[PDB]
C-alpha cells in the first residue's frame, strides 16, 4: 500500500499494456510481471534515445533496469513485452484490433499445428481475458519454439560485402516490394538494433537512431543475398524519394531469408558519422520472430564490426540469438565510427 | 536548407515527417503561405499525456512568440496559430476517406450561406500538382463564426458551487452515449485546457496532466447542463470502471450544446492534489472547432477561478475564444489547489 502496478501474464491484452506504458512519466515507473510461478518488479522507462515510424505510425519504446532484461514496444495498434527468463527470450505479443489479433494469432499458430508437440504451451500460447473467446495476446518463446518446429538453419556466413547533442541517424527500412511484415516483428529488430548500439561505449552521448519503415518498389531480383543488395543499393541511388539521404543507413526488409538460408546481408564498414554518403551504409535483413537480432547483426557490420570469435556474441558468424557486441575490437570499431574517442570514456 | 511547411498543400505527411524530426532540442520549421514566412522554434510538449481512446497524441509548442501550437497523432495533424487576433487551424487526417468527410463536415456549414469571405474562413487545401481530394483543410474560426452568424453560446451560469517531480494528474474524459467527436477537436480542447494552467505560475513544476479519453454508457437525462452534471457526477460514483480514480479530474465530452446555448459546466473549486476525492472534480464540456478554450473555461471552474471581469480573460462570463487566465485572483486560487506557494514564485 500504495498497490504497484502489475501485468498479469495469464490475461494480458493491448488495453492493459497501453494503460500501464502510457503511465510512464519521465523518471519511470515500477510494473510487476505476473504469471504462474513468476514474478519480476520491473523499474520501466521510456526509451528517448529512439524514435520509431512504421509507415508513419509512431512507435515507442521502453526499457526496464539492466538486472530486469526487459523491454516493451507501443503503437497505437499494437504492443509487446519481452524478457528473458533462465536464458529464453519471451514476447508477449498484443494486438488492438479483433481481426488483426486473430491473424496475428493464427499466424503464430499455424507452424505448430503439423508438429503438435506435447509441450507446445511453454513455447507457444494463446492468451485469453479472465472473464466463443478470442485471444487478446500470443506468448511466444523463441528458444522453446526453435526447438519444436524443425526450422532449417539459417546463419550469417558470408553476410557482408566489402566495398552536447547526438547526432540523429536515421535508419531507413524499406519494406521490398510483395513483401508482407508484421509491425511488432518489424519494431523488435529496430529495438534489438539500437540498443546493440547504445550498449557500447555510452554511445547514446553520439547518436541517436531514428527508425522509419516505407514500402519500396524494389524487389530482389533472384534469391541471392549478394544480387540482392547490389540491386538495392543502386535502386536508392535511382529513387527520387531517397534524394538528398545518401548519408543515411538503409534496410531492404522482408519476413523471409535469402538462398542459402541467409539472413541478412550488409556492405561492411559502410557507415561513418563524417564521410558518410552515396547510400553505401544499406543492407537487408529479415524480420521475423524467431531469429531476433538479425538487423543488429547487419547494423554492426555496416557500423564495421567483423565476425567475433565468442560463440555469445551478436557478432559471431552463426546465429544465435545472442543480442551484444562482446568483442572490444568491435565495440571501438563502431563507436569511433560514430565520433568517439578512447579519451572520452564512456 | 531550413524545413519547411507549404500552407498551399499542406498533407497529413507533410506535418507527421516534421513533427516526427523534433528532438529534444527543439527545430526550426519555416511556415510558408503566399510568398510569407514565419520560422518557429519547434519542441516537443512533455507536460501533456493524451490518449484517445488508448490513441497516443503528441503535442508541440513553439516558442511564445510563435503563437503556435501542433497536435500529432497517427491519424490526424493540427497546426494551429494565430494571425490578427484570429485563431488559424490546419486540418490533416491521414485516410483519403477520414480526410474527405472531414473536409465535408466542415464544408457542409458554409454550402446554405455561400459568403464573399469564405475562403479566409474555410478552405480545402489540395496537393501542389497542376479529380484532386483534399490534403487538408484551413479554418480561420472567427471568420467561420461571422459567416455563419452561429447563435451566441455562452458560460452564464456554467459553474455549480458545493516538488522534484510533478504529480501527474488525469482528466479522463468521457464521450457521452450516442454523442461523435472527432480527434482533432478533442485534443485542440485538451491542449488548450493544459496550457491555460501551464501559463499560470509555472505550474508545470507542480502538475502534468494525462488526458485519456473513453466512451461512458452515460447520457443526460434532459438537454439541462446543471441536471447533465448531476447525474454524470451520479454515473461516475457507480461505475466500476472508475473505481479507484475518484481523486481526478473528469468530463463528460460531447460535439454539440446544451440548453440556453450553455456550452458547459463543472463543479466550481472541486479539485485540490490534497483532497482530490468522490468525483466531485467533474465537469462537461463541448469540443466543437468553433467554440475553443470551453474545456480550458471548465477546468478553470474546477481548479476553483470565478469568472472574471477582463473581456479578455479566458474565465470573462461570456465567451470570447481568449484562452489565458489574466485574473491574478484566479491564478493564485488556481495554483494553490495544485500545492503551489507565494514563496515558490513562478
Ligand atoms: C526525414 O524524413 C524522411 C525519412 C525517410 C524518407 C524515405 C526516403 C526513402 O528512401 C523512401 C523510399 O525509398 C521509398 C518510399 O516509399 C518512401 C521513402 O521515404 C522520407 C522522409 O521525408
Ligand atoms: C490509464 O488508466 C486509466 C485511466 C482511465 C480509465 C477510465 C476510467 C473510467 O472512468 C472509465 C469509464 O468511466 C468508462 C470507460 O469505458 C472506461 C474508463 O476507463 C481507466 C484506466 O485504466
Ligand atoms: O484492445 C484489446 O485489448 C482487445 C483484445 C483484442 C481485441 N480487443
Ligand atoms: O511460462 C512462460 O511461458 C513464461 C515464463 C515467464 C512468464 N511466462
Ligand atoms: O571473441 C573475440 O573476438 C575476442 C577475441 C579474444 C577473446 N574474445
Ligand atoms: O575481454 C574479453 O574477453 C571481451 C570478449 C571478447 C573481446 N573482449
Ligand atoms: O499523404 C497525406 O497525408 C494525405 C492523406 C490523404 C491524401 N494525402
Ligand atoms: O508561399 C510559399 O512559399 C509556397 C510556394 C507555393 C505556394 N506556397
Ligand atoms: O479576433 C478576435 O477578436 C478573437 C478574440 C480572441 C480570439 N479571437
Ligand atoms: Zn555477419
Ligand atoms: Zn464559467
Amino acid at each position: 500500500a500504495p498497490v504497484t502496478a502489475s501485468i498479469d501474464l495469464q490475461s494480458v491484452s493491448y488495453t492493459d499494456l497501453a494503460t500501464q506504458l502510457n503511465d510512464v512519466s519521465d523518471f519511470g515507473k515500477m510494473i510487476i510481471l505476473k504469471d504462474n510461478g513468476f514474478n519480476r518488479q520491473v523499474h520501466v522507462s521510456m526509451d528517448k534515445r529512439t524514435k520509431i515510424q512504421l509507415d508513419n505510425e509512431n512507435v515507442r519504446l521502453f526499457n526496464g533496469r539492466d538486472k530486469d532484461s526487459t523491454n516493451f514496444i507501443l503503437g497505437d495498434e499494437f504492443a509487446v513485452l519481452r524478457f528473458y527468463r533462465n536464458g529464453e527470450s519471451i514476447s508477449y505479443i498484443a494486438y488492438k484490433e479483433a481481426q488483426m489479433m486473430n491473424e496475428i494469432a493464427e499466424f503464430y499458430a499455424a507452424p505448430f499445428k503439423k508438429t503438435r508437440a506435447i509441450n507446445e504451451k511453454e513455447a507457444f500460447e494463446c492468451i485469453y481475458d479472465s472473464r466463443g473467446k478470442y485471444p487478446v495476446s500470443v506468448k511466444i518463446n523463441v528458444d522453446k519454439a526453435k526447438k519444436i518446429l524443425n526450422l532449417p538453419e539459417c546463419d550469417y556466413i558470408n553476410d557482408y560485402i566489402k566495398t552536447s547533442e547526438p547526432k540523429t541517424v536515421y535508419v531507413i527500412c524499406l519494406r521490398e516490394n510483395g513483401s508482407t511484415v508484421y509491425p511488432n516483428e518489424v519494431s523488435a529488430q529496430m529495438q534489438d538494433a539500437a540498443n546493440s548500439v547504445y550498449a557500447v561505449h555510452g554511445l547514446k552521448r553520439y547518436v541517436n537512431l531514428h527508425f522509419v519503415l516505407y514500402t519500396t518498389e524494389y524487389a530482389c531480383p533472384s534469391g541471392n543475398a549478394d544480387e540482392g543488395l547490389d540491386g538495392f543499393t543502386a535502386s536508392l541511388k535511382a529513387n527520387p524519394k531517397a534524394e538528398g539521404y545518401d548519408d543515411q543507413i538503409y534496410f531492404l526488409i522482408r519476413w523471409g531469408t535469402w538462398d542459402n538460408n541467409i539472413l541478412g546481408i550488409s556492405w561492411l564498414n559502410s557507415y561513418n558519422v563524417n564521410t558518410a554518403s552515396d547510400f553505401k551504409a544499406s543492407g537487408m535483413s529479415t524480420t521475423q520472430l524467431m531469429y531476433p537480432g538479425v538487423m543488429a547483426h547487419e547494423l554492426g557490420h555496416i557500423l564495421g564490426a567483423n565476425h567475433a570469435d565468442d560463440p555469445k556474441d551478436l557478432m559471431y558468424s552463426k546465429y544465435t540469438g545472442y543480442l551484444f557486441h562482446l568483442s572490444e575490437k568491435n565495440m571501438d570499431i563502431i563507436a569511433k565510427n560514430l565520433g568517439w574517442e578512447i579519451a572520452d570514456g564512456d
